């Protein structure tokens, strides 16, 4: 627990991610942002042994089935791609391949899960290098979990109504003490301190973007995030990793 | 199917109800309207072989355990009694005695079912002799059910959010082609034509009030309601039953 | 835990209360509602050995010193009397005699405690025989307590701000896992089931009003409430205590 | 310090007030409420040796000069009479006879003083037997005094602006630590505890109304107020005086 | 009392600050503004013997642990960095290293103290060379302190509510007659007169920014500010220190 998933655009970057100890890679391709070209997905697939993920536009059922047929390990039904369906998410229950979805609060989390999400992440604010929204979303979802875990049983139906959440998801949360799926922080995680902060806030792990490869030394920067995420209470070690970019 | 349940206040009324063909009786007592006196409930229980129901205030957990312990067959957690809890209904799952609840729409119905209701009824507008609200509720609920039954499966999570309904309950409705519990019309049902109309609109049956016994010949009037609810497409009989009160 | 406090207007009522097992009595006596005549309070003090409470107007510092000087065991700074100070409550920390105070939510509770309150009760809706408001307040305070006990420590300062609560009281709640004072349900508690219900919602006991003595047999009634409040999960007992009015 | 002034309507009542130790009497006469008939003022004047006051309508310059010519000791420019001038108070600086005026806050106090008031009182809420407004006004004026006494000197001009107060009055207040005139509580003071409460709140004394003579024993009731006002921290004695009406 | 803290970007500047008599240095280094590179902070720690401060993003718990682990003497949880958590500040009570925090009013100050802050400063308007905001905040905090010191004890609970302040911090202020921590002016302090002015408004000292080193003679300038801040009523001295820019 406490893994790092890393956005990669080619073979080279994928190998650097696996070598630095990333638990998975996310293969990436007002223009329209669609599912990545097959050859990009299969070029990344052939570079590593750790799980390969890729993105589809929200609601894009057939994009997902294409990714599934291509043999991806995981599908991000991604708000950062251009939504295909602004009202209905993919019925992920129908897929053999697992999905991760974004969320900002427990209502949203519960709905994605009712749709069949196998994994969750914060939406954060990608491309900004700013964790403030990632923090907001993890704070909100976790504070709401803590409320649910400890509230009177008979108050759950009303709670679900107010949250716009499926009540059976709340009941399962209360039974387990946590979400029935893992929840990673994502969006703006830049520094070793950022990465450890998400773990401190209750994240199960962390997604990071292409900023790692904007670096002088992607290897060392990737390593620093992986170690800071793993050893997230070693403030002495974290203080060290924050040096020299 | 096409059962009638009658409001009764003493043994004599309970016997008339039963002899007339009612499938159950409901025993009944700025004033606060609470649980009936145990002696009234036992008096009615002693009078008939058919099931006896009684009412508790909404959210009044203990009033419901009292009635459960007194051996009633069914509890109506009822909006006509002064509500005890304005925010939370009784967690009816924790009871061995079955409960009936009122609703006005599919969201409301699903929430009551999620709380553990074993039976539903329209809220209607009791005391007026006016079926207009009962018709509205039965129309609304059944129209929303027909919509759910036929809707695209991938659209039910969004639909559940819009209704404030637990999606699992919507998914069961779709699976069964109808509500998982019987839904009776209740409120204002006065004439043989009223009772038959509620059946025409899709009720599983009908609750009627004390008006029967304000009548000149309550036996005849009770039989009329029972016969019309059963033979609800028999207009020639319903016409006959309407003559002479 | 499971105490009943009874409102009494004279010695006779006070002895009935003590003998039925009350843990204390509230000595009582549209115009202005002020502190009772001392005579009435002295008459009650002499009748019984259990603690005796009386009421003062909100913010009426001198009324409180008068009751203290008379030797009452507890002061209710009471909102059912005509407030004397609409901005500032009594600085109860300056008193050797303990105060009980009304509340509706945790922020209100927390401020009363910070003024010196030693005991709390719901404000409820006195005089109505209706528990709906008492239920709302108990439900609200306890839900917020549950939330506070279980929330991140570093979120308590923000929470106190939002609630209008002193954060030290909130930190003390988290530390104990409940309020640092006892909290009785008050307002409208009428039947054995109501008294039991309040305890089910997590009250520490119940205040009850003069309705007991409007009864055909106040001793049987007073006792029934005492038994209900203490054996609040004894459903079969409660059911029996409901009969014989 | 800590005197009681008493409203009287005749010789008899005036003598009872002096005999009970009142420091002064106020001679009293949608109808129009004007200055009292001379013969009422002179009948009260001839009954006692302690100062006699009487009321004029706000802004009624000539009423005041009549009272002055009749030889009253003090003039209340009284909001309880029907105002003669809704924009301009009497220029009391022009009178040899001293005036008391009402107030609800420091701005108002300062303005009345700039007009030449020799004494102030709270407006309270006369005729209600309710001290809540008297409390509000004394609280407000005294809290504002405490603010002024201790604030940076250079912030006084802006403070005067915000309060709508003459700055030289604020400066004089800051110099003295208090108002340059006495300030009595008035309106609704009913019980010995009320009277002592005003003294506790920082009043210089107390006005009381015709309620004293609504009593079984005006003598004893008057005495009780006078003693409670004088000995306002003797909670033992006050507790005693609160008995037997 | 009369300390100057200086913002420095390197060792050279840090030694200039120490030698001119600074009581501490703030080590510093549109995109995201995060905690400085440790290298920069280590370089400053080695240059001087006076206490060294650095900044973290608001709510950035891990950044604060990193600076603690590096051995800085003080942490500024700083609003001029890009906030990491917009709801919850760092629980500074959990730290052995002391924090300074910005504020604009007493309620804000009081909440920071209740989170653990050991020192305060005005937020001011950094970067502008304009003291108007620093003046507003110092003026506001001190005016409210003065008011709180001198107000009725029993009015503090209401006051805390209105201010959004924890009442325990307000009671502690009244007890001491000032803040339980020191409070420096920060933002726009440019000239000797500004530095002196802040002290005149009742600051405990002054933070100053990088403008010192934009000077033709930073040593003379740094020293002039140190002398102005400490001898803040020495008008003739201050006037001389204004010449020779």
């Amino acid at each position: 627990k406490g893994g790092v998933i890393m956005d990669v655009v080619n073979a080279e970057q994928a190998k650097i991610a696996e070598a630095a100890g990333a638990v998975a890679v996310m293969a990436l391709e007002g223009g329209v942002a669609r599912m990545a070209d097959p050859t990009v997905i299969e070029e990344v697939m052939n570079a590593v042994s750790i799980p390969v993920m890729a993105k589809v536009r929200i609601g894009h059922y057939v994009e997902a089935r294409v990714l599934e047929a291509l043999g991806v390990d995981y599908i991000d039904e991604s708000e950062v791609l251009t939504p295909a369906d602004e009202e209905f998410h993919i019925d992920k229950r129908q897929f053999t391949v697992p999905f991760v979805c974004g969320c900002r609060d427990l209502g949203e989390a519960a709905r994605r899960i009712a749709e069949g999400a196998s994994m969750l992440r914060t939406k954060g604010e990608p491309g900004t290098g700013n964790i403030v929204e990632a923090v907001r979303h993890m704070r909100k979802v976790n504070a709401q979990i803590r409320k649910v875990v400890n509230m009177s049983e008979d108050e759950l139906v009303a709670e679900a109504k107010q949250l716009g959440a499926p009540v059976e998801v709340l009941r399962e949360i209360k039974r387990l003490g946590r979400l029935p799926v893992v929840n990673f922080a994502a969006g703006g995680v830049t520094t070793p301190a950022d990465a450890a902060l998400m773990m401190h806030l209750g994240a199960d792990g962390v997604f990071v973007g292409s900023g790692i490869f904007k670096s002088e030394n992607p290897e060392k920067y990737a390593r620093a995030i992986v170690e800071a995420t793993t050893h997230y209470e070693d403030y002495e070690l974290i203080a060290h990793l924050s040096k020299g970019l």
